[PDB]
């Protein structure tokens, strides 16, 4: 089963555990808080960076924001609920207890300290849900898919890509480090094209705001765990990490085809269908990995100086 | 020993072990994350309160704040350095691991969410210490105290009382729970009285404002320990709290006698020894406890609707 394809690398995948003990980003010692005169600068860059996005649920005005919705459709409308579900109850939960792991796993301070920060807006975001909610759907109980989540093929077979590549034994940093990027880039690239495209322009502020911020904060924590992944020496064969983001990009669509509509919603599939393979290349190529999906975004996105500045170092 | 004390209630702190398992707030189940419907609003409230107070390092201008500095005497100097030092190695350090310590001891999450902000802080406000020791004192050689800590009277008498009341085996929450207040709030009580009369009016600004705060939020953080205090069934026996509030009053003034100043730094002692004192009663009326120095301000301090509203309730 998956097995036979980690098998195929049973020799290149034993040197890296056996070389795991040498990997002094996982060398635990001492510095469990930052003592200061700090060693690690882009991993405290990172913190100090997220930390000034730092934001709370009163951020997010929920009314005249209400409008909108009850002027809209019978399943954009259902569709959001079910957002709003697969989030507050699935998602969301795993969320936190995967950061504790991963931050527990990471020896060095000023990386569990970006972590530290992480959990907390995790916290926070999950009000932000329970705040949109009661916004527009006044009860827990008037939500249909609310129920029987764990009996849907996407959450179902998502919890698999997390107990086959991180919660695992049989398992390597690296590429925990991967499938969790995977996890926090990929997994959802559709709800927020979504609620993009939905809220852009002229419905829904106070949603527009928190799905632009959640998306953004979201964006820099993946990066976290590329700018981990970028210092480990022993890296995992570029074919492992394909399977990967592969799994996870179809993962990913199932939900748009079965659970929540994005047909229904108002929208082309075969497009939310290709942006995911653009993320996943780009995050492929952001581990040292060839594109694969090739796609091309389908529509106008936004997640200068910098770029052109280096556009013309390479 | 400290136990004679302790053998002195072995009938009535016998009784409290055995309700311990009684101790829903302990009774660790599920809830390790806020799944939200809250049923705890005041820890809640007391998480949201603190959370609007949010703040960071770069909020900490320094520069046109190092002046009034080096046009000083040369122990008020030496006196800040020996504080900025008694806190990024001592204090600030077992501070973040407790916090941890009670913070999973704590079984409810809205509660350890509340814990999950205050380490972030002390994250951030041992940046806000590294920053005024660059700010003025150029290199950590440059600090003569910062080195012998550990064979310090009072830091030496001071984690005798933590291990002593705190991480010790034979221990009572409600019992940590008080001392832990007491650490908070009493602990340093000089500190701040010392920096707040200081900066006070016309000096060093930044210093004023990182002080203003740390010292406010670390008056939440105190609150919460009591705030929690208030919801265990069994209390400890008065005598017991007191011992430990009294314990902590001790400790804390040997600091400005033995290691700091204020007689140097320009200080009566006589009045700090009595401040400490009475933030101690105040502290003491917290948990349910009849006043004991009843001392009375001696600075004029600042740490009004609701005030007079409950004044008028009573
Ligand atoms: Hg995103
Ligand atoms: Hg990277
Ligand atoms: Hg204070
Ligand atoms: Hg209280």
């Amino acid at each position: 089963a998956h097995n036979q394809f980690l098998k195929t690398f049973q020799k290149e995948r034993h040197d890296m555990k056996e070389a795991e003990k040498d990997e002094i980003l996982l060398m635990e010692n001492s510095r469990r808080f930052v003592m200061f005169p700090i060693k690690y600068h882009e991993i405290w860059a990172a913190y100090k960076k997220v930390e000034a996005s730092f934001w709370t649920a009163e951020e997010i005005e929920l009314a005249k924001d209400t409008e909108d919705f009850q002027k809209l459709t019978d399943d954009q409308k259902t569709y959001i609920g079910n957002l709003l579900a697969l989030s507050i109850s699935s998602d969301n939960l795993v969320n936190k207890y995967l950061i504790e792991n991963f931050s527990a796993q990471l020896q060095n301070p000023e990386g569990k300290s970006f972590y530290g920060f992480q959990i907390m807006m995790e916290n926070i975001y999950s009000e932000v849900y329970s705040m949109m909610v009661d916004a527009f759907f006044k009860d827990p109980k008037n939500i249909p898919l609310f129920k029987e989540i764990a009996n849907l093929p996407e959450v179902k077979h998502k919890a698999a890509f997390i107990e086959r590549w991180i919660s695992n034994d049989d398992s390597l940093y690296a590429e925990r480090l991967v499938a969790f990027a995977a996890k926090e880039g990929i997994f959802q690239a559709g709800n927020y094209a979504s609620m993009f495209w939905l809220t852009d322009k002229k419905i829904m502020p106070g949603l527009a705001m928190a799905n632009r911020n959640i998306c953004r904060d979201r964006g820099a924590y993946t990066d976290f765990s590329c700018l981990l992944f970028a210092h480990l020496r022993t890296k995992p064969n570029p074919k492992i990490i394909e399977k990967i983001i592969t799994e996870a990009v179809e993962i990913e669509k199932e939900y748009y085809s079965n659970s929540l509509p994005v047909e229904k919603f108002g929208m082309d599939l075969k497009s939310i269908h290709t942006y995911i393979e653009f993320v996943a290349d780009g995050l492929l190529q952001g581990f040292g990995n060839e594109k694969y999906y090739n796609a091309v975004n389908p529509f106008e996105f936004m997640e200068f100086f910098e770029k052109k500045v280096s556009d013309y170092q390479k």
